[PDB]
């Protein structure tokens, strides 16, 4: 096949940054190049995902032009891809493909957005407009996921309080991350008594609006060692995708994460027991609950109980959530770290790399994980992208 | 490695159709499935390009959902890609890649838009907004290409009248195509005396706004024969290259030559083996650069290539013989129609018509065995080239 690694990582801060999407993208890319010990001229491709704050025709080309990558010497392949929040991992798979087919020896993958700075009114309008023809009441995306949550409750007996436990657990993780937007952990009642957004979905269960950008540099192992030289630059062991409808009608074969996860495991010749860090998309509680089931951390229908077990162990440990007992989204995820539209799957990757390189600080897993699984989700369970990262 | 064919083609009409983008996409896909002797359930992937008339989050997913592809039984991979008007050929390359890596045995590639029905005011605003930060005066895209045209005139001695000859030649082709929006050929003076859009670019030299959709079905040769020549051509190769989204000017900015060269090497063919060319012609300078890039004439001689054909046309009783100018026999973006990111599809469909001997009064004799198609995005920002052959 040929071994391909994430050789560079760079990102901006997260929050209300008062910067343009182009500035954030450019800053993230520069950080990534420094992290890779590379220069602009060493890049042979660039892949990006669209922005909601600043929608732009041929986004990747726009970013590349403004950042001053042109004119280049030799070949440069640029591409914008849209699979929603699955994008960054989708783009990762494409980057691997460009390397293996020898279309490009090195690839930059960039995601950038500013949905907190854009204002609540504009965000709500554009995010709702994203689900035309769905029949979903506003806000549409939360209502779409809420409809799947209610189906889980009816089908599998998922409890309302088990959904609400997700942001509690994520807030416990987030408060150990210096940059996470949530710096104080929630109580279960606080989540349950927060503003109602949809019948079984409250405000503190919604993905947290943020500005932010992340850039990844992908390269063949051999090429990188020759010119620019484990866990800090992990091997992309596999990437797999699967898809579903953009909005709900409900049958279990609609969900695509399990198929994507299974294909990623087979591709990498690994199993769930070999993975000791999980960066799992958590735009709403039902997404994370379905994710842990899909990747095989627990049986089908037992995701809610998986959350409750961790929540109870947290309460019986003096309110402390031990990462070793819940090695998932140690950064806080979309719930409590932040969610810049199609960006935040990048934070599953960056947090995985931090853990694999033993640079996650107070969030650090012990023993150091050798292998990580990351998961990005787009639309309303419409796009699944799963990748497995290994140190060696 | 493994032979992959375009096994189905379907499209709507072209013009002012008064239909939604979703309706056009859905209609084109149904036609393509019938043309492939396939059903929805036989599709394992769908790739699409964004629409200007109806911009939509996760466009491919949106189209797939509204068209009723879900729920699916097996795996289904959906993806939206944006490389401007290069898109359809970019997507074609990705489809081939999905087949070869066995992620999907069959792939639908769809492009749909309605930029004529959307209204002149909305089109102008959105097309201009596409070039933020460029510094180009309105209309921005024509002015961007106009700046490159002026550079060609200064650098290579390209004549103003040679630019204007492009729509003349395209209008001669278009009037032989029943559905082409231009049904009466232009004179050179008529082009030169038409409304000025940019210093060296007039109205009849601009890409013709149209509504339209096209859908392609891609499949491995062996898989298709088990379950379901020129009419279903082999995708011999696909190659891409990119450049800045807008101008500052150096010759290494242009990427079509690199893309063309890589496609030829990939396919193990040369320009002399190709007897039909579907070349992107959003403005005269694009086609002039295209014929040079693919090797139909030397660098800087594209203007003279047009004049030679124009003069031979005048000395042949005003008749443009396709055998002496086997290029865009449909009329291209200039005179067939240009639905934003769609019209590279018409280079593919016209190529297939020629290869299958179903091009009517436009038919090349002898029947071409091999065709080259070229899509261009932005302002010489994206190049996508593919070579189609009837048999090995
Ligand atoms: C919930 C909303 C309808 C309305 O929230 P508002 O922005 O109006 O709230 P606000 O900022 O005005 O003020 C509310 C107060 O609570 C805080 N607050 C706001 N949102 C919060 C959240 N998610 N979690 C925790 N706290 C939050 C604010 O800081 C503020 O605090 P104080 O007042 O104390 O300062 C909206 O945020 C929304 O639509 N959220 C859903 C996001 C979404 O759908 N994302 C895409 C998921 S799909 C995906 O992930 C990928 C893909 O694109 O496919
Ligand atoms: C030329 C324009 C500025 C002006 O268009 P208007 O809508 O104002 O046209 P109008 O109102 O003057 O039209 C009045 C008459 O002229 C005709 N007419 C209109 N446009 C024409 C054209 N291009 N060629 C020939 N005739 C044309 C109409 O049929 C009508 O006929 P009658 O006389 O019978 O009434 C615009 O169409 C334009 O921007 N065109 C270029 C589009 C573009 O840049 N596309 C992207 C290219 S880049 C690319 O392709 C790559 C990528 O996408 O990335």
């Amino acid at each position: 096949s040929q071994v391909v690694r994430i050789v560079g990582v760079g990102r901006t801060g997260i929050g209300k940054l008062h910067k343009s999407v182009d500035e954030l993208a450019a800053s993230a890319l520069k950080c990534a190049l420094v992290d890779a010990n590379m220069k602009q001229c060493d890049l042979q491709a660039l892949i990006a995902v669209p922005s909601l704050a600043s929608p732009q025709f041929m986004q990747a080309h726009h970013i590349a032009t403004v950042a001053g990558l042109f004119p280049t010497k030799g070949k440069f392949i640029v591409r914008t891809v849209d699979t929603g929040g699955a994008g960054p991992i989708t783009a990762l798979g494409m980057a691997v493909d460009l390397v293996r087919t020898r279309c490009a020896e090195t690839v930059a993958v960039i995601a950038a957005d500013a949905v907190l700075s854009m204002g609540s009114g504009a965000f709500a309008e554009r995010s709702n407009a994203s689900l035309r023809r769905s029949g979903l009441p506003e806000p549409c995306i939360p209502h779409g996921y809420d409809r799947y949550a209610q189906w889980y409750m009816s089908r599998y007996g998922l409890k309302r309080e088990q959904l609400a436990m997700v942001p509690v657990l994520m807030s416990k993780m987030a408060e150990r991350h210096p940059e996470a937007m949530c710096q104080k952990a929630y109580t279960l009642d606080e989540v349950l008594h927060s503003r109602c957004v949809a019948p079984v979905t409250n405000l503190l269960e919604c993905a947290r609006r943020a500005d932010g950008a992340v850039a990844l540099i992908v390269s063949g192992e051999a090429h990188y060692a020759e010119h620019f030289a484990g866990g800090s630059k992990p091997i992309i062991a596999s990437v797999a995708e699967a898809s579903g409808p953009l909005f709900p009608p409900i049958v279990p074969d609609i969900f695509s994460c399990r198929h994507a996860a299974r294909d990623a495991f087979l591709s990498a010749n690994l199993n769930v027991g070999d993975i000791h860090f999980f960066g799992l998309y958590d735009c709403f509680p039902i997404c994370l609950i379905q994710a842990v089931e899909a990747v095989g951390l627990c049986p089908e229908g037992k995701g809610g109980e998986f959350m409750e077990t961790a929540y109870n162990e947290m309460l019986n440990n003096g309110g402390v959530l031990d990462p070793s007992k819940f090695p998932i989204n140690t950064h806080g995820g979309l719930q409590c770290f932040g969610a810049p539209w199609e960006v935040p799957a990048m934070y599953n990757i960056t947090e995985a790399i931090a853990q694999l390189s033993e640079e996650a600080g107070d969030r650090q897993l012990t023993p150091v994980p050798k292998r990580a699984l990351v998961y990005g989700n787009g639309g309303i369970f419409s796009a699944s992208s799963v990748a497995i990262l290994i140190s060696d």
